[PDB]
């Protein structure tokens, strides 16, 4: 359980990122495929992109991070009380995408980084340590319906 201070620093950091959700998406998916290469292989979609080049001419890239970074908001407005929207994302990741927890760690990580670069000001230490607190809360809650659906992950 976070408290209600935690939250509030987390809030105001994504009240920045809104600003400009596509950009923000671009930058965390770029960042993930290159650091993860692994990780495009799961995206029938987007596994010929070659280089960072093709990745951010890609229109259709630039519209699932709007997709994703949307979800992921209303999940953190929720403060915890997130039970409903979790569900649909626990089956369709664990069934149809196969979607294993650990790739869930890796592009939490690519969220810290892509934030510490744009929003210092935002994002020092207790902020940071708010976020990815909030973050494990979603890994965590996701990993148990992942049990509860078949799922190892
Ligand atoms: C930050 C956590 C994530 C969120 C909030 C998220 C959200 C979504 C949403 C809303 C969709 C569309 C609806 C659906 O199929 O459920 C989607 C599709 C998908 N996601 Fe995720 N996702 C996340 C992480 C991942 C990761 C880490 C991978 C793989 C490395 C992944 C792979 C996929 C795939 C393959 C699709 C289908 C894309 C297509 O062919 O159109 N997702 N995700």
């Amino acid at each position: 359980v976070l408290s209600e201070g935690e939250w509030q620093l987390v809030l105001h950091v994504w009240a920045k990122v809104e600003a400009d959700v596509a950009g923000h998406g671009q930058d965390i998916w770029i960042r993930l495929f290159k650091s993860h290469p692994e990780t495009l292989e799961k995206f029938d979609r987007f596994k010929h992109l070659k280089t960072e080049a093709e990745m951010k001419a890609s229109e259709d890239l630039k519209k699932h991070g709007v997709t994703v970074l949307t979800a992921l908001g209303a999940i953190l407005k929720k403060k915890g009380h997130h039970e409903a929207e979790l569900k649909p994302l626990a089956q369709s990741h664990a069934t149809k995408h196969k979607i294993p927890i650990k790739y869930l760690e890796f592009i939490s990580e690519a969220i810290i980084h892509v934030l510490h670069s744009r929003h210092p000001g935002n994002f020092g230490a207790d902020a940071q340590g708010a976020m990815n607190k909030a973050l494990e809360l979603f890994r965590k809650d996701i990993a148990a319906k992942y049990k509860e659906l078949g799922y190892q992950g």
